[PDB]
């Protein structure tokens, strides 16, 4: 297995920067360097002073991505692992992450004539978006692959509302509020987590389905609110306990203004107390893509 030629990566702009690296947008001329006119790629590079643990994390991140080959999953274009600055190369998704994208749009209304504010997105397009997410998750489930951090902040939008699922980890300061963190413990996206995940700390496909229910809720909110937004983290964790008790005191996310009751009731099924009663992704995908 040979390296992608880093000299073929022409820098365009720093796209982002993190604790152990930077992310660059680069152009690749004549991209017959890959088995799968300039190509736009995103590049993740480990900062030179990267500690030994960070480097190991990088190499493992790269191994994990090599598995993923699906239209609605992010794909690893190539890597630079043999020499000093370590790189991961992937497709540039020109419309950024799904959370920021939806935050910039308003809901379409064909019964009205109004002054042009933000760009619109129709209810059918929101479903097209959700369906693709379900298709990606469906593929991961056939790999018995567990995501563990599904949310709009981890989806990417390309041309023509094509969506891919990804995982940026949990260190980007923009979304630091979507994660609960206690010294000595693992970092947790509790507002997206199923109750048994919060209490017992183990993740499964059944729990991915829960998080998908929350991500769908985000999409239909046009990402205007954080889930359980008026609740503190302690309260959100307590609520998981209330699911465990099962005495009718657990609370759910409310129906979004856009959202038809039927679509909502689908979100409810994703939040069943019992794992095995939550719909499979295949069944989700079939509902949304109809
Ligand atoms: N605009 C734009 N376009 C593209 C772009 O790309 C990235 C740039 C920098 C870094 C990453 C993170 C890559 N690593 C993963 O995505 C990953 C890791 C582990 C598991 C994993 O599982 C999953 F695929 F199922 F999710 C995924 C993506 C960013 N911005």
């Amino acid at each position: 297995r040979v390296d992608f030629p880093r000299s073929r990566l022409r820098f365009k702009e720093k796209l982002g920067e993190g604790q152990f690296g930077e992310v660059h947008l680069c152009e690749v001329d004549s991209p017959q360097d890959l088995v799968s006119h300039p190509l736009l790629v995103a590049v993740k590079i480990l900062r030179p002073d990267a500690t030994k643990n960070a480097r190991n994390d990088f190499l493992k991140e790269v191994k994990i991505m090599s598995r993923l080959k699906d239209p609605n999953i992010i794909r690893l274009l190539g890597v630079c692992v043999q020499d000093d600055p370590l790189c991961m190369i992937t497709d540039y998704m020109e419309n950024g992450d799904l959370n920021q994208f939806l935050s910039a749009h308003q809901l379409e209304d064909k019964a009205a004539e109004g002054a042009p504010g933000d760009p619109t997105i129709s209810y059918p397009m929101l479903l097209h978006v959700a369906a693709q997410i379900a298709s990606g998750m469906r593929y991961l489930a056939t790999l018995n692959f567990v995501h563990r951090d599904l949310a709009t902040r981890n989806c990417l939008v390309g041309e023509n509302f094509t969506i891919k699922i990804a995982d940026f980890g949990m260190s980007r300061n923009l979304y630091a509020g979507d994660y609960y963190r206690v010294q000595g413990r693992a970092v947790l996206p509790i507002r997206w987590m199923a109750w048994e995940c919060i209490l017992m700390g183990k993740f499964t496909t059944a729990s991915d389905v829960w998080a998908f229910g929350v991500t769908l809720w985000e999409v239909l909110m046009l990402c205007r609110a954080q889930p359980f937004g008026q609740l503190t983290d302690e309260q959100v964790i307590e609520n998981a306990g209330e699911f465990f008790r099962d005495q009718g005191r657990q609370v759910y996310l409310s129906r979004p203004p856009a959202c038809p009751q039927g679509l909502y009731e689908l979100m409810l099924r994703c939040w069943s107390r019992e794992s095995e009663q939550r719909p499979p992704f295949s069944q989700l995908h079939r509902f949304l893509a109809e």
